[PDB]
């Protein structure tokens, strides 16, 4: 399998550009940014809104836990690469401590509204804001050869009162190379796509477009997890439980996929549930059939099925966003 599009951007691009494992660090001090409050915590590091010594201004601060430094300079890259594009969180500095030698990456601020609390007072133009913009976001990543993969509400910084929008935590993207077999242990459950979950190595951009039908089902459904599994085999159960049984064996048939014995028969047979099932009075203000059309294109078992970023930020349903951006 190869993406659709921006499949040679590192085939046209030098080694440089992509060669992360080459990357020799310029360390900073960490003698110049001080922790004022702990915003966010996760496995691979701890976020702090900090303060920039010098300037001022404020800042975040990103406290990596103990990894191999692969992974360290991978992250660092790609958002030097990344750094300009439209809604990525633009890294400022990268320091470490002399003694642990624990690393830090400082980024540009952003208030950050906890998603748990924010996307219940979303109004439905709020809702084709957003996802506009994180698309932007998106389109960029791609048409730079990367994959984000770990697209999901906690990786969206939203300043509602500003309405600036930023993808956030790049610890698990990665560069696009045709034909290569990544990891399928990326993302968080219940925003993997079917390949993670078939284990289909070769994937691609698309893997992200997945990722964000979820988080959009998630909004217009007033659903969270809209896919809830307790696990990877019971995450592509509830995958098969609204997509239907049929549409997963064309996929594992196409791409010639073998699925285990026992994930196949946890899966079963199972029809497809049209969207409209899902609408429901605390929900029906947000499911308008625009929404409905643009979902139904993104969540496709088939990655190569499903919309472009590009293609996605010119569909219909965004249409009063694009004439209110144009003038």
């Amino acid at each position: 399998s190869k993406a659709r599009v921006y499949a040679d951007v590192n085939v046209l691009r030098p080694k440089e550009y992509w060669d992360y494992e080459a990357l020799t660090v310029q360390w900073g001090e960490q003698d110049d940014y001080e922790v004022v409050r702990k915003v966010g915590r996760g496995k691979y590091s701890e976020v702090f809104e900090g303060i920039n010594v010098n300037n001022n201004e404020k800042c975040i601060i990103k406290i990596l836990k103990p990894v191999k430094k692969k992974k360290i300079k991978r992250e660092i890259k790609i958002l030097q690469n990344l750094c300009g594009g439209p809604n990525i969180v633009k890294l400022l500095d990268i320091v470490r401590d002399q003694h642990s030698k624990t690393p830090s990456l400082i980024f540009e601020y952003v208030n950050n509204t906890d998603f748990k609390v924010l996307y219940p007072t979303l109004t439905d133009y709020d809702i084709r804001y957003y996802i506009y913009e994180l698309l932007k976001a998106l389109d960029y990543c791609h048409s730079q050869g990367i994959m984000h993969r770990d697209v999901k509400p906690h990786n969206v910084m939203i300043d509602h009162e500003l309405r600036k929008l930023r993808l956030i935590d790049w610890g698990l993207a990665e560069f696009y190379h045709p034909g290569k077999e990544y990891n399928v242990r990326v993302a968080s459950r219940y925003f993997k796509g079917p390949e993670l979950l078939v284990d289909l190595q070769d994937y691609d951009y698309s893997l992200d477009m997945w990722s964000l039908g979820c988080m959009f089902a998630g909004m217009i459904f007033r659903k969270e997890p809209f896919f809830y599994g307790h696990d990877n085999h019971d995450q592509l159960v509830k995958i098969a439980k609204v997509l239907g049984t049929d549409g997963l064996n064309v996929y594992l048939n196409k791409y010639r996929i073998e699925l285990d014995p026992q994930l196949e028969a946890l899966v079963g047979r199972h029809s497809r549930k049209p969207w409209l099932k899902f609408m429901n009075a605390d929900n029906q203000h947000l499911v308008s059939p625009e929404a409905i059309d643009f979902l139904d294109k993104l969540l496709r078992y088939d990655h190569q099925e499903r919309l472009t970023a590009l293609e996605a930020m010119t569909h219909p349903y965004f249409q009063q966003v694009r004439a209110a951006e144009n003038s």
